[PDB]
Parts: structure tokens; sequence; C-alpha cells
């Protein structure tokens, strides 16, 4: 394939900081007035991670309808992403709120609660069955239905009750466990099958809201995870799957949240994670 040869290009003249400050430069900018608010300060993780007024996700309440969390809508493949921080012990029940008004099906998580030493995210998610989780400020119980381990990735079953209502709804939580914590991974056949999982659980599909995909900031692996997916449904829709150029989907990927794709090395694997997958469905 033609993405391919130019793979090999860039990696024969390492030119691939090079190309991603291309990217960097070429790339929307866009107000971020109400996250950058004084009095939303405690509901962001990074001073330099915030999602643009117009794109960004409100939550149904009247009092603060702020989250960072953006709404990713590719026109061209049909697909819809929320990408959002790994919540904050004080935006646990407003992440939830987020997926119960949204209709979201599937939960991504692309990185474990602790990291290099450190908390990247809140415990949010129950893991005992016996142990639910009850949300007090956007009255909401969460308990785990069942828990699925396997070696690089965990599904888990999980019930979302609206006390309010008492309507129920059944969430997929798949969670990517090994994630380095420096760089990225050496094969991308993890992370494609990953997504092929989430893919088959119907997560990705128009008959629900948006997945909501985060890590720690939800840019970096964010990006890669839809990125790659966005990437790979194209070159099964086109005439001329060649056509599909992966800096041409990030830009406009770019438009609705920043800094997805954070390093050289991620866009390198983006590449490779494209490459492989298209090679999976194509022989
Ligand atoms: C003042 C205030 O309120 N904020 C205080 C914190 S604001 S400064 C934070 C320091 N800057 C960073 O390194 C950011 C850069 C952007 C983002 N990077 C990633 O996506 C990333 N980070 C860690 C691990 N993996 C990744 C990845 O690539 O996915 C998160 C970390
Ligand atoms: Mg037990």
């Amino acid at each position: 394939m033609e993405m391919e040869k130019e793979f090999e290009q860039i990696d024969k003249s390492g030119s691939w900081a090079a190309i991603y400050q291309d990217i960097r430069h070429e790339a929307s900018d866009f107000p971020s007035r109400v996250a950058k608010l004084p009095k939303n300060k405690n509901r962001n993780r990074y001073c330099d991670v915030s999602p643009f007024d117009h794109s960004r996700i409100k939550l149904h309440q009247e009092d603060n309808d702020y989250i960072n969390a953006s709404l990713i809508k590719m026109e061209e493949a049909q697909r819809s992403y929320i990408l959002t921080q790994g919540p904050l012990p004080n935006t646990v029940g407003h992440f939830w709120e987020m997926v119960w008004e949204q209709k979201s099906r599937g939960v991504v998580m692309l990185n474990r609660v602790m990291e290099k030493g450190s908390l990247k995210c809140a415990q949010y998610w129950p893991q005992k069955e016996e142990k639910e989780m009850i949300f007090e400020d956007t009255n909401l119980k969460l308990t785990l239905i069942s828990e699925d381990i396997k070696s690089y990735y965990t599904v888990r079953q999980l019930e979302l009750e609206n006390l309010t209502t008492q309507e129920t709804r059944e969430i997929l939580h798949f969670h990517y466990t090994t994630w380095p914590d420096f760089g990225v991974p050496e094969s991308p056949a993890s992370f494609l099958n990953f997504l092929f999982k989430v893919r088959e659980s119907g997560s990705l599909s128009p008959e629900h809201g948006p997945v909501v995909v985060h890590c720690s900031a939800g840019i970096g692996r964010s990006g890669t995870f839809c990125l790659a997916d966005t990437c790979l449904l194209l070159m099964d829709k086109r005439k001329d799957p060649s056509s599909v150029d992966i800096k041409k989907v990030l830009l406009e990927m770019r438009k609705f949240r920043m800094g997805l794709i954070q390093t050289a090395d991620q866009l390198r694997f983006s590449y490779l994670a494209v490459i492989e997958g298209a090679k999976f469905i194509m022989g």
C-alpha cells in the first residue's frame, strides 16, 4: 500500500519529528472560554488540555454544564467519539452523567489508574459486584456486573442506573491495560485487537450514542484509538483505499479537540496501527 511506502520514506529519512511539527503548526486553533472560567478550574486535570467551546459536551444541568470532553464528529466515516480526561475525584459523577445523557454504550480506557507511581485517574468504577457506587451529585448508581481479564485488556459489564427515573443501561468498559509507561507499544497487534473488540460489541455503532474514550488527558493514546479506527473504516468505505491520508484525517479530528497524538512516536505508531490493521482486512 502507498501509506506503507510513505511510512518507509519517513523512516529511512528519519523525519518523524518534522512531519509531526508540520501537523502541529497546521492544527486548528479555537477558543476554550468555558474551560478557562475560574469556577471550572477544579474540573480540569491539565492547564494545557482544554475542550474547544464549539465541540464541548454539555451536561444537562442548569448549575454548571461543564465537563472536559469533546465530541469528535467524523462526517465521511459516519463515526462519533467523545474524548475526555480521566475523571477527577470531583468529576466522577459528571463523567457518568455524560455517559448517561449522551446515551453511550461503551467506555474506552487506555491508561492504568496508576502509572509511573502516580495517580492518573480516579477509581471511577466499582471493583467488586457487592460494592456498588452511588454518585450523589448526579443521582446515579453504578454496579459491576461481570469482569473478563485478558493478557492485554479487560472488559467489564457495568449497570448504570438513573436513580431519579429508575431506568437502567448496560455500559461496556473496555480497559487497555498494557500501554507502556514510557513511549509506545512495539507491536500494534494488541492495540488493534483491542479496537476490534470494542467494534464487535456495538459500542462504536450509530444505534448508540458516541463512545467515551479517555486516557490521562484524553488526547494522546485516545487520539490514536480514534485515528486508527476512522482511517481503517475509510479504507473500507472509499473507492481507492490508498486515498486515505492519515495526516489529513488527524487534522480533521484536531478541529474538535486539541493535541490528539502527543509525540512523533505516537504518530509513527498510528501509521503502523493503520498499516497493520489494513493488512488484517486486506490479507
Ligand atoms: C494548572 C492546572 O490546573 N493544571 C496542572 C497540570 S497542567 S501541565 C502538565 C504537564 N504537561 C504534560 O506533560 C501533559 C501534556 C499533554 C498530555 N499528554 C499525554 O497525552 C500523555 N501524558 C502522559 C502519559 N501518556 C500520554 C499520552 O501520550 O497519551 C498530558 C500531559
Ligand atoms: Mg468475589
